[PDB]
């Protein structure tokens, strides 16, 4: 009983983070295997930042220019290519705590957990979510850049994010670990505005019956909707139009707790429509939308 | 820029966790050294604990009755003995991966993080705070009994919790390291009632004082107070007393901020009186006290 917002264990990304240095920029690494990941603008100065052409600053840097410490020994740079808006740094040794891991480009609703890091050291984890407008809403601090967001099947990492960037507005940007980011954001001191910032709400379907199986239940109404009705309502509150995709994935979700996904919408339309009128649900005044459905089956099971 | 709930990288406590079985009963043990620490009620069946006790259960079982395995390898128990709730494994083999670590017993309103495990693997990490009531409000699931709360200081775990119990309310109860119960809890199958969760005021104001810092200002008002007639507001909110102690702990939030102390106690007392009015502060609909003062100064300042 309980819901918590849960990060994965971050142990096995603890293993591959690294300090990387060029000139006077340092910020963090990703060592997988024999090559450390990092965000391009590594290369860059202040100065640099304001309209960096990569390619060309890239030409004035060679191997010996970046500087990998992974604890307190440094590793040896026999190599470095550009791709997109990462540097892959090939190292002389392969990371010895290296986990089983894949790069995946996760869609806007999906979340993951990031550990934030400093001068190659983690500081903390937390979950979040890719929100509908490409940017996602940390905790970082200068010298963050390069720390990852990450997912955990079983043994198996799944990097989803490296951060890169923050807004003028304190959200933030990054990339996959191909260095090609989410949304339109480019790595450039150039004021950037993200788009609306709207709720997932399948989300917030799947947060609603997390809050039934652990008797958070004031809010089950006597009302039911259509996917097009309950739309019309979604738009109105610039919550994410529902499809029949999204109640597909509460299928195990509506199954456990016996309220039809249409009956749930019509919760939530009410809740949209009504407010909670001072009321919580799972310690919450708001309606939470961080938790994906597999999120909420994965802490409702136990899975590790 | 941007606040959140994190926890303190799991990887060190990850290294420790172990599963334990007595007979039928399978929990989680934390291996530190040549010693593996489990709540004592893994030696019990679910009819004892209805009226357990230990002292008796425990004649009937020989260091070979406890099955310790850490990974897919079986530990060698050559002692047992029980301190307070909890049973101490003397194992054959030191924990290779011990880290540095110290056993603390925290006060109300301090925060750690727990990592959850099931079968003696991890399945995630969340911040959490002891309530004032001595109850925990965690996600635990049937098999969780010995997943740990921990702080990390640089280099040095400071193990503070055990899990051990679900209260008939779904919130959690446990002990420290040394098997002595926060608040008035027993290991037994009996219902225990928890007392009034006040709020933990002063973590109440690190979070307003982190919410200036990173620009949330709407709630700041023009108005101060004084100790007394702030605390009678609080006394009729269920806040706890905020004391001089507090003033001085959240005298660097003060500094930073250049808001006095009494003058964000005046603020917190205009949002209680008044409601956040369908306002958010930090993503939040109501005031969070699950960030301590200095949490707010780890986070605001990237700690490693
Ligand atoms: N507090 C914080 C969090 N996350 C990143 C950054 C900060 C503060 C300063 C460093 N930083 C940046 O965004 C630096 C930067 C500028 C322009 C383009 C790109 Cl790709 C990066
Ligand atoms: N969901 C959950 C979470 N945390 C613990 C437990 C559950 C569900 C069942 C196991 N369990 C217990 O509390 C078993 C227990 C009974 C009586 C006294 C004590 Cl010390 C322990």
């Amino acid at each position: 009983s309980g819901f918590r917002k849960m990060a994965f264990p971050s142990g096995k990304v603890e293993g591959c983070m690294v300090q990387v240095t060029c000139g006077t920029t340092t910020l963090n690494g990703l060592w997988l295997d024999d090559v450390v990941y990092c965000p391009r603008h590594v290369i860059c100065t202040s100065e640099d930042m304001l309209n960096p052409n990569y390619e060309d600053l890239l030409i004035r840097k060679s191997n010996h220019n970046f500087l990998v410490q992974a604890g307190n020994v440094q590793l040896r740079v026999i190599g470095h290519s550009m791709q997109n808006c990462v540097l892959k740094l090939k190292v002389d040794t392969a990371n010895p705590k290296t986990p089983k891991y894949k790069f995946v480009r996760i869609q806007p609703g999906q979340t993951f957990s990031v550990l934030a890091c400093y001068n190659g050291s983690p500081s903390g984890v937390y979950q979040c979510a890719m929100r509908p407008n490409f940017t996602i809403k940390g905790s970082f601090l200068n010298g963050s850049c390069g720390s990852v967001g990450f997912n955990i099947d079983y043994d198996c990492v799944s990097f989803c994010y490296m951060h890169h960037m923050e807004l003028p507005t304190g959200v933030h940007a990054g990339t996959d670990l191909e260095g090609n980011f989410y949304g339109p954001f480019v790595d450039r001191q150039t004021a950037q505005a993200a788009g609306t910032d709207t709720t997932i709400t399948v989300n917030v379907l799947a947060w609603l019956y997390a809050a039934v199986i652990n008797g958070d239940r004031w809010f089950l109404n006597r009302f039911t909707t259509t996917l097009n009705d309950f739309n019309l309502v979604a738009m109105k509150y610039n919550y994410e139009p529902l499809t029949q995709d999204h109640v597909d994935i509460l299928g195990p979700l509506s199954a456990q707790t016996g309220i039809a996904v249409l009956d749930m919408c019509a919760s939530l339309k009410e809740l949209l429509q009504n407010g909670m009128n001072g009321r919580t649900i799972l310690g919450s005044a708001l309606l939470e939308d961080e938790f994906t459905p597999f999120d909420v089956v994965r802490q409702c099971s136990g899975v590790t």
